[PDB]
């Protein structure tokens, strides 16, 4: 019935060849190939970002989406892409990273880009059982992918619900990933969300075309069913016509050494 679920009911028919060429027409990405190789190898000093995920944060910053400062909480930080990168913030001036690790989940990454001895990760956390704490800054970047939309936005709804919490402690910059902002209940939850809270959803192009995920950033401000639907009709058009190129960007040098605090 939304254009967000029409665009999940028709990727969910596509064969395996015509849904890898269409999850990265015409997306933006990284060059990720020489910093795999230096953290693999274990160089911690070249500037390296441990993740792609140092870029998507990027991209909201660099473009005034978000200004990050003051005590950082990353929930979900994984290999701590997001942390490693609002530590080279001025502004910022400590970074607190949560995340699940164990089997089958990202481990914090111990490097030595510009500002890592501002940085605490925390491995072993459920983020979902743990009390939140006062911030400036709240990230969180949780949201598994599935083929099933009720799934998505059940686990939507999770995320947010646990946000609520930290939100209630009133930080005055926050980034938070929606991996389901495409079904009629998610956008009545999120107009909610953006009334008591504030900010705005808005699509990174380092997304793939395969995932609706959007992300509710303090510094953006439009109309939720917008800024979905504008969304949900750029991932049906990729759907149809040629393949489009990938926009190849370098990734981003994060310097080193530490910071005086
Ligand atoms: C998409 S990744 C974050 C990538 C990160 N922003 C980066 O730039 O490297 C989300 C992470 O959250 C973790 N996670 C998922 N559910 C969690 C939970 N209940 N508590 C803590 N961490 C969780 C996953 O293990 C995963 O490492």
């Amino acid at each position: 019935e939304t254009l967000g679920e029409k665009w999940k009911a028709r990727l969910n028919q596509m064969s395996a060849l015509e849904f890898y060429s269409y999850k990265k027409s015409g997306i933006t990405e990284v060059c990720r190939e020489e910093a795999r190789r230096a953290l693999k190898d274990g160089v911690a000093t070249g500037g390296h970002a441990v993740s792609r995920g140092s870029a998507k944060l990027r991209w909201l910053v660099e473009r005034g989406y978000l200004q990050p400062y003051g005590k950082v909480i990353d929930l979900g930080c994984g290999r701590g892409g997001w942390s490693y990168y609002a530590a080279t913030i001025r502004k910022v001036q400590e970074v607190k990273g949560y995340t699940k690790g164990g089997p089958g989940h990202e481990e914090p990454m111990l490097v030595q880009s510009y500002g890592w001895n501002i940085v605490r990760l925390k491995s072993g956390v459920d983020v979902f059982h743990m009390a939140a704490e006062p911030c400036d800054t709240l990230l969180c970047d949780i949201g598994e992918s599935s083929s099933s939309p009720e799934v998505e936005e059940a686990r939507t709804l999770r995320v947010l619900s646990m946000v609520g919490d930290w939100l209630e402690k009133r930080p005055g910059a926050f980034c938070i990933k929606v991996l389901c902002p495409y079904t009629s209940t998610m956008m009545e939850t999120l107009e909610r969300l953006q009334r008591r809270y504030g900010g705005g959803l808005v699509r990174v192009p380092l997304s793939r075309n395969s995932t609706h995920e959007m992300y509710w950033v303090s510094g953006a401000k439009s109309n939720t069913i917008k800024s979905v639907s504008t969304t949900s009709q750029l991932l049906l058009g990729r759907m149809d016509g040629p393949r489009r190129p990938v926009k190849y960007e370098e990734d981003v040098n994060l310097g080193s050494g530490t910071r005086a605090v």
